[PDB]
């Protein structure tokens, strides 16, 4: 059958095509989200068969109610025990395939749904459609993707045809307990859909309408409508019995966690469906009739009984990159379909049509549920096919001149988008498996980890941790990683929760690394109990805006973190200038933005770009490996050298600005560096050596040790200087600069010589006062505890 044919193509873009980018130097899930699945699976295999509802190991220190479903947290607890694989490489290898199997699967609610409101001509090219669709659908359904939104996509597919057919036979009365196994299955499919994705109550509105259409149309469209409702009856009250034993794990109603909200709906809508029911009985004993509302009387009925519902609750060519070919060959499918029921009439037909305005409706701009539009293209493309084809069953071979013009364009763009898998790059891997075991604790974190957590009835207030913890501070983007490699605990999550704000000073990601200051830090890594710091290139550079952005509340604050651009005038001289304005026309220009005097006071720039020079309570513990195309310039280019650093970069950027793209990461940090030494770094201010760096930084919050004692006027001013070197044989001077009062200074460091950190020190402090010069050594316990030094200058 064809039925085996997509089913292996299936295969080879979902499990072959992306092989060796998720079994690398680990197993590497895609994403985030699979991240927090293989953290929540993890858990409830330990616990089995329960699992948590909220996680204190996440959002810290508050904690995080979790909206992930149990359907997939289940049934990768069930595939861990079944292949014994409960943790590490194994438990994640397991999971990989999840997502694949998942995709390839899809071909059976498609089939089945495409045959129960068409035929099975249809239903056989829907089956492949599917299975080389392209897009958010292809991309989420891939080895090692395994989040839910494939088997949003799978159940919602599958309740609707499940739906469909058990109203193709419930009809007249056979009923028994044979029938009955058909809408019992239906509503198995719906619990499924909301036990996979809590918001998935929204296929009982998208079903009622059906019932609603059904009714106020009972003239131009036929439907047994007794049994349709009773069905509905049937499939609505089996949901809510699957729904019920996950509605109380939420303090509240909501539309995304497990709340009691979703099992109304699923009640109600049962009681809806037989509210519907009985309408239709007094229809057809002639009630309406009796009353002299004639046939206008059901519709009416309906009409008021859902104003009343409606009252008590009162109170483009990213398509083709998205769908390929089946975009087109589905919006015309859309078309003959409302014109075709617009002649024959029918009720699954009807269904269809409404499932896919719905879709268009509700999901219209809105990126992130394209992959719902995906079985929709399959299924109107396979109808629009199937009609095409049965006009023409050398014409028997122009149906292959346009069932190519389909499937062709869309298997290449599925073939290149299936061949890439995302996730951590292999500096941010190694930096956190490296953190779990080189940061303290390390035990506590791996029970605590494993820990079957009560849920609270708030997170508004820091959560009570059973023991002595400390927060890890990121971008959100980390939040997943920190938690799933490092085991720590993240203030800021891929929920978006912990980014806080500087407008209204809530201490969060975001309020941190954009801080102008340290103490200002210092007060927002206090509140939230920080330890340690993790910053990346993506951070320093292409993200900080976004950082700027959630800091400031809007765009045009965060403006102020940039300036303008370097570029060279057509008589060839460099320049710069602080806005494009003064850049002569017919200039090449490097489309990179320079950042303003402001961005080098920030603790993202004085951490990444300055390598924490300047701070107090900060110092580097760890860096990993290069960017990768610096990686690569260093075996021509040496990195110790600031001239040919420089000059590469340069040309590097000059190079990619005529393709009218910009500088790797890498670059844009040297550029970074450069700008600074030209533009604002002042007499005596903090230097920074033009060079790559580490992609991935960890810093310790520290208290410092204080180094305080007496001068000499005239000495207005103290300096401190040091050699870093980090464990990739890099070195940086740290320096800090102290203003004198009253003949005294007051200087605290944070670098210690003993401490069991990569990255040591590799001179003494140099401190100097006039002309008065010293040479300190300080000990980890000075620094962990703040212990004052007297030293007279
Ligand atoms: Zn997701």
């Amino acid at each position: 059958s064809v039925l085996v044919i997509a089913a292996l193509i299936s295969v080879k873009l979902r499990i072959l095509n992306p092989w060796n980018s998720v079994f690398t130097w680990t197993v590497r899930l895609g994403g985030n989200d699979p991240w927090y699945y293989y953290r929540l699976i993890e858990n409830t295999i330990h616990n089995f068969p329960h699992r948590i509802w909220f996680d204190p190991f996440t959002y810290y220190p508050y904690g995080s109610y979790t909206h992930f479903g149990p359907f997939l947290v289940y049934l990768g607890s069930i595939a861990g025990i079944i292949f014994s694989a409960t943790s590490g490489e194994s438990l994640r290898a397991v999971l990989a395939f999840i997502p694949a199997i998942g995709g390839v699967l899809a071909i059976l609610p498609v089939y089945l749904l495409t045959r129960e409101v068409f035929d099975k001509r249809a239903a056989v090219i829907a089956a492949f459609l599917i299975a080389i669709v392209p897009g958010q659908f292809l991309q989420r359904s891939i080895l090692g993707f395994n989040d839910h939104h494939i088997w949003e996509a799978f159940w919602q597919v599958s309740a609707l045809g499940t739906f469909l057919l058990a109203y193709n036979r419930w009809k007249g009365h056979d009923l028994t307990a044979r029938q009955m196994a058909y809408p019992v299955i239906a509503g198995i499919t719906i619990g499924l859909y909301v036990l996979s994705w809590g918001a998935g109550f929204i296929i009982a509105p998208i079903i009622l309408a059906f019932m609603f259409f059904a009714f106020v149309l009972a003239g131009f469209v036929n439907a047994d409508r007794k049994n349709l409702s009773l069905v509905a009856v049937v499939t609505f009250a089996v949901s809510a019995l699957i729904y019920l034993p996950f509605a109380f794990n939420y303090p509240g109603f909501s539309t995304i966690f497990y709340s009691p909200f979703q099992l109304l709906v699923l009640l109600g809508s049962a009681v809806i469906a037989a509210a519907f029911y009985q309408i239709e009985k007094w229809n057809d004993v002639g009630f309406f009739e009796r009353v002299g509302l004639g046939r206008k009387g059901m519709p009416l009925a309906v009409i008021v009984l859902t104003a009343l519902i409606m009252g008590l609750f009162f109170v483009l060519t990213n398509a083709v990159l998205h769908f390929g070919a089946l975009f087109f060959f589905g919006m015309a499918g859309i078309l003959y379909s409302a014109y075709r029921f617009l002649k024959r009439r029918s009720f699954p037909e009807m269904a269809l049509l409404i499932w896919a305005i719905a879709m268009f409706i509700a999901l219209w701009g809105q990126n992130r549920f394209a992959y719902y539009f995906a079985a929709v293209s399959a299924v109107y493309s396979a109808l629009a096919l199937s009609v095409v084809f049965d006009k023409l069953h050398f014409r028997v071979a122009f149906a292959l001149l346009i069932a190519l013009a389909a499937i062709y364009p869309t298997y290449i763009l599925a073939d290149a988008q299936s061949s890439y898998a995302g996730g951590p790059n292999k500096q941010w891997y190694d930096a956190l498996t490296w953190m779990r075991e080189n940061t303290p604790d390390g035990e506590k974190y791996d029970e605590y980890y494993l820990q079957l957590y009560p849920t609270p009835q708030s997170n508004k207030e820091p959560f009570s941790y059973p023991f002595e913890t400390y927060g890890v501070i990121s971008w959100w983007d980390y939040g997943h990683w920190i938690e799933a490699v490092a085991h720590r605990m993240p203030i800021a999550n891929p929920f978006q929760a912990g980014i806080g704000n500087k407008y209204n000073n809530v201490p969060g990601a975001s309020s941190f690394f954009t801080a102008e200051n340290e103490s200002y830090a210092e007060f927002v890594a206090e509140k939230l109990n920080v330890k340690y710091v993790v910053s990346d290139i993506e951070m320093e550079t292409g993200k900080y805006y976004a950082m700027a952005v959630w800091a400031e509340g809007d765009l045009p604050l965060a403006e102020k973190y940039y300036g303008g651009y370097f570029y060279y005038s057509p008589t060839g001289t460099f320049g710069y200038a602080n806005s494009q304005w003064d850049i002569p026309l017919n200039s090449i220009i490097i489309p990179l933005r320079i950042p303003s005097e402001l961005y080098y006071s920030t603790m993202e720039a004085k951490l990444h770009l300055f390598d924490g020079s300047g701070l107090s309570h900060y110092r580097m513990i760890y860096e990993s490996d290069y960017p990768a195309e610096w990686k690569s310039y260093s075996s021509q280019v040496n990195l110790n050298n600031e001239s040919q650093v420089l000059q590469t970069a340069l040309y590097e950027a000059v190079m990619r600005a005529r393709y009218g793209v910009s500088p790797t990461m890498g670059t844009q940090e040297v550029l970074y560096k450069y700008a600074y030494t030209q533009l604002y770094e002042k007499k005596m201010g903090i230097p920074v050596k033009i060079a790559p760096s580490g992609y991935v930084k960890i810093f310790e919050r520290v208290k410092g040790a204080v180094v305080t004692g007496k001068v000499s006027a005239n000495v207005t001013e103290v300096s401190v200087n040091a050699t870093i070197k980090t464990n990739q044989n890099r070195t940086f001077e740290y320096w800090q600069t102290v203003e004198v009062k009253n003949g005294t200074y007051t200087v605290v460091l944070p670098y210690s010589h003993n401490s069991d950190y990569p990255v040591k020190p590799i001179t003494p402090y140099h401190i100097k006062a006039g002309n008065v010069v010293k040479e300190i050594t300080i000990y980890e316990s000075q620094v962990q505890n703040g212990e004052i030094i007297q030293l007279d200058l």
